[PDB]
């Protein structure tokens, strides 16, 4: 009786109890820093909890601030949806312009028919595609976007009788091969998400966040250097990723070991079969003009990326230096070009060519508004503007200095102690909750952290940073584990057996490499910077 | 080139040949403004043809403005998504929980039950109602607010054959029918029109208000609250009267028997009786009021008076109280739409302890709206169509081409009194219908006191018609917010909205330009004469 009423009804319980709870840090202590101290453990208990969307709850700064001193209606609303949010929505509608006429199926056939046809080598191919495309999109979508595929060529496989898809007998038990696959998609989601800036929300972030509390900052985190940065990183755990699986459900070094003899079967008689699969299944037709236009938009977008800025020449940005353009101009002109174009140049007819027929109405043009209106997740406005409004306001009231010189204990460790300490608590905190909330939660502490002891802050944000999108143990960590326990029937304890490779393999891969590489792309992590000296002695 | 040709692809031709055809209007001139002006142009002519979809073409200024050099990326950006647009974007979420709990149908049918269940009596009395609300909110408030009760008496309508909604027929939503554009059209003007009731109607009277007062202390005639309302009440009555006529003979037949639209509605005249105990049949079915109706009536109505009274300028209000930082209308907006999620839908949970009686609910209860619901009904685009008015109007501030437009109008002291009035509330009704009324009122406002000043007439003589005709917008889906909003809502192209509108345009000029003159006089002893105080100030000139 009385047990389940908790069951059921914590949510609402949470909602109604927690801020009359929180009630007595405002009222005993008479600051504004306190007023600002209680609307973010509030917001801070609704993330985690996830008692309330989250779109929703980033919604509650534009009430609270005007309420409190903080700061006017007007500004909290400007603080929302600012240049980075815009050059984000605008790669969402590329990528939607991109999956729209079947760009993605059409790469991802022709690679995997490149690699090899025995199953490692499939498992491969399969892992490098998910990566390089959830560089450029979202990864809940290029799970959506690859699962089919896997899905057809084990369906193919058992109707002829290589391999069993499920155990023999309550949903069926998956067997090996398929929690090999599938999982192998789910975690190179996540692990090709950390690569780019546009890859993930999480980065958008931790990036929007570092710069606006530091707007004199020398070291920057512009779109060149960032991929930079990560990209080798990215594909050094990849890898170790792979060979993890291949050991655990394919035995990979045992050959006595049953599992490697199925993988033997399959090396006979198979890599036939899903070939022929592949090959019919390659029946999209020849490349049309749509999907030749969509590429170059997409090829131009990325060249003017790396041409905004660069050192060894001016290139634009410099020429037209009258104010900033700062590459929003580039993503929207793209967006807008996909609409100005036309998609078959079949009227051409018309103006003294012979051709065939001419057409009977309108051209289409590449994309419509209608497929944009409905496959955008437009709260994520909401989210990432509540978030930045939040450390905003963080750093006006005065919290911000109030906790540093709480926590200027910390200085007697060691450098390297504080970074692992870091990484482990950012990895055990999204193991249960959103990796946007978590980002948000954690950075502007760790910037005041950092300005408090001797410490750049860039050493400490970005690592953490990469290190929330690590999540493997849990169906409720990220969306895409969420989705392949969906389609697979994977168990939880499964999926937190096997997650032990990635978290390990992700944290070790992290701790060196932002040790000893990142001193190459950033030569000054080391030591403590002449504009953080004047921001602390400021602060 | 057959003719076909023509018939099919002329938009392609639009989108690439006017940007090279307007290009010699930057080449020949050598300032910012006038690539300003040129950008304007080419966003109007798009506008007009709706060769691109206007959502898009309204992103354009995010890529025009830095590379003509007129402001930064990050400022362009960021006037979008302004706090009034906050408002508005909040106003439609409150309105899809009024839709969700099915509140609107039961309103519809006590409206019904109140009028009588004809078309064109429930057409007048929703006009008048919509009227006399707006006189005190803001008119896209009341637009969103009426949008749903619109579309339940169109639906019970419907159901008893009198009419059809949508034309029968691949991404192209339905064509809306006559009488659907009638309505729609109908509460978009009434808002419009009833704005120029009072003061605190809209915020083009506060800003000429304020102009002229700061312009001209030591006036002898004074805009107060009694006195504006007594001076415009009687113009707005005619106005609205006028306005519907013209909307009844347009769309339906009203002095056309032959007319197949007259029919249909004689046809429903003769069925109303019988029409009469099917209604009440109906709304009996329904049973009493929910607890869900009942906290999202509750929350409607806190919302509504808590707009009323802020700042209302005849006592206190809440926004004087809580000074500290400036709270506009997005608080209790968005405090109305967090609150829906917060409660719950119904109180079974309470069973568990104390009520015996009472199942047990056996699972989480429902909140009042659920965020697929918002997500899949709210039109996203109008985001960027308003922003970029706003982004507009304020790049045409920083330019410089307001302050050319302003200089241009001084040419036309020459003309005689009545003549010069008549000008001027042309050329008002002209740029309000490219622009936001605001800034357009910015524009204008001040080069027609010192032109008064200068002609030796009274200000207010020129300043109140202007000031007015400010708000008199009709034409496209730019122009004001209520037509956006309702073109939105259900889908009605520029081309009919655009022929339809010449009706109040013409009714609202003629109206004013002989109100003004008959009526101010009686309001206003001395508009004819030149007073002394301006006699005054132009020697202080
Ligand atoms: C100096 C100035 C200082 C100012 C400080 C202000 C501090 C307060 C700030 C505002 C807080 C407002 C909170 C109001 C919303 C409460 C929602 C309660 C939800 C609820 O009843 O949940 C159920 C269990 O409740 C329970 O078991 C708990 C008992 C619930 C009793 C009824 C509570 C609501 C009564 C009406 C409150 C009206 C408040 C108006 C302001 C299970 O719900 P679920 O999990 O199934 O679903 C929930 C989602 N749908
Ligand atoms: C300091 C000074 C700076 C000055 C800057 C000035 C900038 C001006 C920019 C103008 C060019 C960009 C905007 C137009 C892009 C092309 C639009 C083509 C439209 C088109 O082909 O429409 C068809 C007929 O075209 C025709 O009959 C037209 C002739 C054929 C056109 C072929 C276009 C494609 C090849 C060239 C691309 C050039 C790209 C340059 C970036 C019929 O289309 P429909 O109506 O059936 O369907 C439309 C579905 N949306
Ligand atoms: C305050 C300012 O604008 N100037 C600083 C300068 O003092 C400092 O040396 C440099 C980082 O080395 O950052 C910049």
């Amino acid at each position: 009786k009385c047990s389940n009423f908790f069951a059921n009804h914590w949510k609402g319980l949470v909602v109604f109890l927690v801020p009359l709870l929180c009630l007595p840090v405002m009222l005993l202590n008479e600051g504004a820093e306190f007023r600002c101290m209680y609307l973010l453990l509030v917001m801070a208990i609704f993330w985690v909890t996830e008692a309330l969307p989250l779109y929703v709850t980033s919604m509650i700064p534009i009430v609270a601030f005007p309420i409190m001193g903080i700061m006017s209606s007007d500004q909290t609303c400007r603080l929302y949806f600012k240049d980075t949010l815009v050059m984000f929505m605008g790669g969402i509608m590329v990528a939607l312009a991109v999956e729209y006429c079947n760009l993605h199926k059409r790469l991802a056939l022709r690679v995997i028919q490149i690699v090899g046809c025995s199953p490692r080598r499939l498992h491969f191919g399969l892992i490098m595609v998910t990566m390089f495309l959830s560089m450029w999109i979202s990864n809940a979508a290029c799970t959506a976007m690859m699962c089919p595929i896997i899905q057809a060529v084990l369906e193919e496989l058992q109707a002829q009788g290589v391999c069993k898809i499920n155990h023999e007998p309550e949903p069926p038990y998956p067997t090996k091969i398929t929690l090999c696959y599938y999982l192998g998609i789910a975690y190179a989601s996540s692990l090709g998400g950390c690569g780019t800036i546009i890859g993930t929300a999480t980065n958008l972030t931790f990036k929007g966040i570092y710069e606006a509390r530091f707007k004199n900052s020398t070291e920057q985190m512009d779109f060149p250097t960032f991929m930079f940065y990560s990209v080798p990183s990215m594909l050094v755990y990849t890898l170790l990723t792979f060979v993890f699986l291949q050991w655990h459900f394919m035995g990979l070094w045992r050959p006595k070991s049953k599992e490697a003899q199925e993988v033997q079967r399959g090396r006979e008689g198979a890599d036939v079969a899903k070939k022929v699969i592949d090959q019919r299944y390659k029946d999209l037709g020849p490349m049309s003009i749509h999907e030749i236009q969509v590429m170059i938009l997409f090829i131009f977008m990325v060249v003017m990326y790396f041409t905004r800025k660069p050192g060894i020449f001016l290139g634009w940005a410099d020429l037209l230096n009258s104010k900033d353009i700062r590459n929003s101009m580039p993503t929207i002109f793209v967006v807008v070009m996909c609409f100005m174009l036309p998609a078959n140049y079949a009227f051409l007819r018309y103006c003294t060519r012979r051709g065939g027929p001419v057409p009977t109405g309108p051209t289409p043009s590449l994309i419509t508004w209608k497929f944009i209106q409905t496959k955008v997740p437009w709260g994520l406005v909401f989210l990432l503007g509540g978030g930045f409004a939040l450390a905003e306001g963080s750093k006006q009231s005065g919290m911000a200095k109030l906790i540093g010189n709480a926590l200027i204990g910390l200085k007697v460790l060691p450098n390297s102690v504080l970074l692992l300490v870091v990484i482990l608590v950012a990895v055990f905190l999204t193991a249960f909750s959103s990796n946007v909330a978590i980002a948000n939660i954690i950075i502007p502490v760790l910037a005041e952290m950092s300005l408090a002891i001797e410490i750049h802050p860039l050493y400490l944000i970005l690592p953490a940073g990469l290190a929330c999108s690590m999540a493997f143990h849990l169906p409720v960590s990220t969306p895409p584990n969420a989705l392949v326990a969906g389609y697979a029937n994977i168990r939880t304890k499964d999926m937190a057996i096997a997650g032990i490779g990635p978290t390990i393999i992700t944290i070790i891969t992290l701790f060196v490499f932002c040790q000893t590489w990142g001193l190459v792309v950033y030569p000054n992590l080391n030591s403590f910077p002449e504009w953080a000296q004047i921001y602390a002695a400021a602060a």
